[PDB]
């Protein structure tokens, strides 16, 4: 039940995943996703995937999916599973946006916070620049 506007997106080439509040999403190998303001870090090379026209999957460089949990909390799963699949739409025209599939519903978007943190499903909401990403090349 949303719009159907799909961005060009390329899930040929890994991409780096930068969020508008200056932070680039990571997945580290114990789980833990976050958000940091490093472009050298080596945990921020992202690989995408399409699944059907507009859900996608983000894995890691290890092989980690992200995920949300029943309470809204994203975490670095190591295989796929029906919390791995996010609807990725277009967003002001120009940014990406990405909601979960298993709760499309309730508008529970990915988005962090401006100090680094992630930001939970209910939290999150349109007009936010928390869930307004852009993926760049490598």
């Amino acid at each position: 039940h949303h719009h159907f506007n799909l961005p060009p997106g390329n899930y040929k080439k890994p991409k780096l995943l930068y969020c508008s509040n200056g932070h680039f999403l990571r997945i580290l190998p114990d789980g833990t996703v976050d958000g940091t303001r490093d472009r050298s870090d080596q945990h921020i090379q992202l690989q995408l995937s399409a699944e059907s026209v507009g859900e996608v999957y983000i894995k890691s460089t290890t092989g980690q999916y992200l995920a949300m949990d029943t309470d809204g909390l994203l975490y670095g799963s190591q295989t796929p599973n029906e919390e791995c699949l996010f609807l990725e739409r277009l967003e002001e025209n120009h940014y990406n946006t990405y909601i979960s599939k298993k709760h499309a519903e309730k508008n529970w978007f990915v988005g962090l916070k401006k100090n680094g943190s992630c930001k939970r499903g209910p939290r999150t909401h349109y007009g936010q620049k928390a869930i307004l990403f852009l993926p760049l090349p490598v």
